[PDB]
């Protein structure tokens, strides 16, 4: 029933890089998700003890968030873009995985992943 520690943002063990695919997932991607009317609910990890849901942690076992996302590329915890997209589609699953089909937070996520996809065709390639 209690919120498990949030992803890890900061690891000094854990190898990383700045990639011009990065940078724009943060000043591109991120930023145009960040900013959609439906993003809040995605803006940090789920609390399963506010909702009432003491089963997420049991059905979602590999949670993520755009909080922990924007955690990520501002710590510049990444070594790749893969890891961050990674990230985002983690995300989405999650939501379509635990919520019915036709559910709100579904229809919020599907507004931001078209979004997401939109910008990711658009991923530059690598300097
Ligand atoms: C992502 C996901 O699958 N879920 C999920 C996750 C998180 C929340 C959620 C998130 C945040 C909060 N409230 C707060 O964190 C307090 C601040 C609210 C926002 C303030 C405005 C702001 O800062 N905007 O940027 C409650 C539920 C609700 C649902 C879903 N519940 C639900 O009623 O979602 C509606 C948004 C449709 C259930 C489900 C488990």
């Amino acid at each position: 029933s209690m919120n498990p520690p949030p992803p890890e943002t900061s690891n000094p063990n854990k190898p990383k890089r700045q990639t011009n695919q990065l940078q724009y997932l943060l000043r591109v991607v991120l930023k145009t998700l960040w900013k959609h009317q439906f993003a809040w609910p995605f803006q940090q990890p789920v609390d399963a003890v506010k909702l009432n849901l003491p089963d997420y942690y049991k059905i979602i076992k590999t949670p993520m968030d755009m909080g922990t996302i924007k955690k990520r590329l501002e710590n510049n915890y990444y070594w790749n873009a893969q890891e961050c997209i990674q990230d985002f589609n983690t995300m989405f699953t999650n939501c379509y995985i635990y919520n019915k089909p036709g559910d709100d937070i579904v229809l919020m996520a599907e507004a931001l992943e078209k979004l997401f996809l939109q910008k990711i065709n658009e991923l530059p390639t690598e300097e």
